[PDB]
C-alpha cells in the first residue's frame, strides 16, 4: 500500500500514512538541496482506485521551512502508486521558490522522482 | 500572510483556503457539490523580506463523494502581495494509469488566481 | 500564419519562418549579443476543426559572444485570428554534473504575439 | 558524442547528427513511423564533468500519419562508456481554446546508444 517509508533515487526519505479519508501526511528529509532534518508534508491520494490495473493516483507538498532552515520554496509531487512484488511512487514534481517579479521567469524547477521501500 | 479566503481563476474555478499559523493550507476546491474536491498543501509562513513572493503549494485528488476521475493535480507556485495579489501557479495533473499508458499519464499547465 | 516577428510577455522577440516542408527556422534575442539561432518543427497541414496548429523550436543558449551552457524548448501551440498568438510551455536546460541533475530544468509558460 | 543513434526503453529510435555550428538534424522513429528531428545543441560545452545541454523537436506528422502535436525534448548529454542523453518533454496537441488547458503531456525519457 502507499503508507510506509519510501526513498527517491536520490535516497530522500519520504515517511507518509495514507488515510481512509483520502489524505497523506508525514514527514519528508532530503538527500539534496538546501535542506536538513525532517520537513512536513500533506497531500491527497484516490482512496478507490480503477480495478482495471491502472495505478493510483496521488500528489503531496512539502515548504521547506521547518526549525532549522528556511529555503522560501515549496516542491509538489504529483504521480501514480504502482502496486506489485516491487511496489514504487513514480512522480513529476515542481519546485517553486519565492522570487521578485524580475525573477518569476525562472522561479520553478521542474523534475521527476521515483520512490522504493529500498534505499540506494 | 494574506492568503486565507476565496481566490478564482479566469477558467471558473474557485477556491476556499485556510492558511494555518503552522505552514498548513486547508480547503475546498470547486466550480454545486458535485464539483468541490478536499485540498490540502503547504506554505512557507515565513517568507523573505525582500520583496519575494511566498512559496507555496497544493493538491486535489478528483475524488468526492460524487464522482471519480482517477486523478489528482498539484499546484505549485508562489503568492503575490499588493494592490492587485495573485497566487501564480504551475501544476501536474497525473491520471491513474497502466504502465503502458504511463507515457501519457501527466498533463502540465498553469494558472493565476485572483480574489475579484 | 506562424511566419513574421513574435513578441513575448517579457519582451523578447522571436522571428521565425515557416516552411513548406514543417520546418521553423529563425531566431531569439536589441544588440547583436543577446541573438541565437533557432530551429524547430510545426504541423503543416493542421485539423480544420477550430483547433490550434501544433508546433517547437529550441534555442541553445551559445552564440559568438556569450554561452551559458544551457538550451531551452518551446512546445505550444499557435492560435490564428485578428489576434494571432502562440501559447507555450518551456523547458531550460542547463548542463550539470550527475550529482546536480535534480536542479538542472526549469519550467515556464510564455504566451507570443506580433505585437 | 551525440552524433549517430539513440534508443529508448520503448521502442523508439532516432539517428542524428551533431554538426559543428551547434545543429542537430535526423530522424526519429516511434515504432512509416519515421519523423523529421530538428533541435539545437551547445557546440562549445564546459569540461568539468557537466552534460552539454541541447533540445530538439519532432512534429508527428509524415507523408503517411498526422497526430496533429508536437513534442520537445530538453535535456543533456553525459558521455563515457554509457554514455546518455537525459531529457524531459512536453508534448503539445492542437486544441480549440476551451480544451487548451489539457493541451500538453509533460514527462521525462532517457536515451542510449546500445
Amino acid at each position: 500500500g502507499i503508507t510506509g517509508t519510501w526513498y527517491n533515487q536520490l535516497g530522500s526519505t519520504f515517511i507518509v500514512t495514507a488515510g481512509a479519508d483520502g489524505a497523506l501526511t508525514g514527514t519528508f528529509e532530503s538527500a539534496v538541496g538546501n535542506a536538513e532534518s525532517r520537513y512536513v508534508l500533506t497531500g491527497r491520494y484516490d482512496s478507490a482506485p480503477a480495478t482495471d490495473g491502472s495505478g493510483t493516483a496521488l500528489g503531496w507538498t512539502v515548504a521547506w521551512k521547518n526549525n532549522y532552515r528556511n529555503a522560501h520554496s515549496a516542491t509538489t509531487w504529483s504521480g501514480q502508486y504502482v502496486g506489485g512484488a516491487e511496489a514504487r511512487i513514480n512522480t513529476q514534481w515542481l519546485l517553486t521558490s519565492g522570487t521578485t517579479e524580475a525573477n518569476a521567469w525562472k522561479s520553478t524547477l521542474v523534475g521527476h522522482d521515483t520512490f522504493t521501500k529500498v534505499k540506494p
